[PDB]
């Protein structure tokens, strides 16, 4: 069994910038979710080998995790807030696509996703 390579977190070909909205995504949004008691499954890519999930990367073709998002934000990988918000959404959606309603991991993602929506609701206007 093998895991795919993780999503990239550095690419000199990719346009990027800092924006006050990206700063909020790191300092408020990512920091809030990262410290949550249910963050830990989401702090790195799914290890389909150790977890014995050989079908994971057949069903989830756009993997994403908060370890990758945190690196992307600390490395200033994004051009805009929407790119980063779409990474969070891909992470939650992947969890709901692979798992069953009411599974623990789905309750975990729902708790993180509730906080994420409450914080993104107050994304600042772009300076
Ligand atoms: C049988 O299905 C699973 O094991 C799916 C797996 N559940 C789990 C999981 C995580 C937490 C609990 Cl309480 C139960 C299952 C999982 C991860 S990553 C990781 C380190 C684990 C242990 N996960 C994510 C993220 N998305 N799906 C999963």
């Amino acid at each position: 069994s093998m895991n795919p390579p993780p999503p990239e977190t550095s690419n000199p070909n990719k346009p990027k910038r800092q924006t006050n909205q990206l700063q909020y995504l790191l300092r408020v949004v990512l920091k809030t979710l990262w410290k949550h008691q249910f963050a830990w499954p989401f702090q790195q890519p799914v290890d389909a080998v150790k977890l014995n999930l050989p079908d994971y990367y057949k069903i989830i073709k756009t993997p994403m995790d908060m370890g990758t998002i945190k690196k992307r934000l600390e490395n200033n990988y994004y051009w805009n807030a929407q790119e980063c918000i779409q990474d969070f959404n891909t992470m939650f959606t992947n969890c709901y696509i692979y798992n069953k309603p009411g599974d623990d991991i789905v309750l975990m993602a729902e708790a993180l996703e509730k906080l994420f929506l409450q914080k993104i609701n107050e994304l600042p206007t772009e300076e």
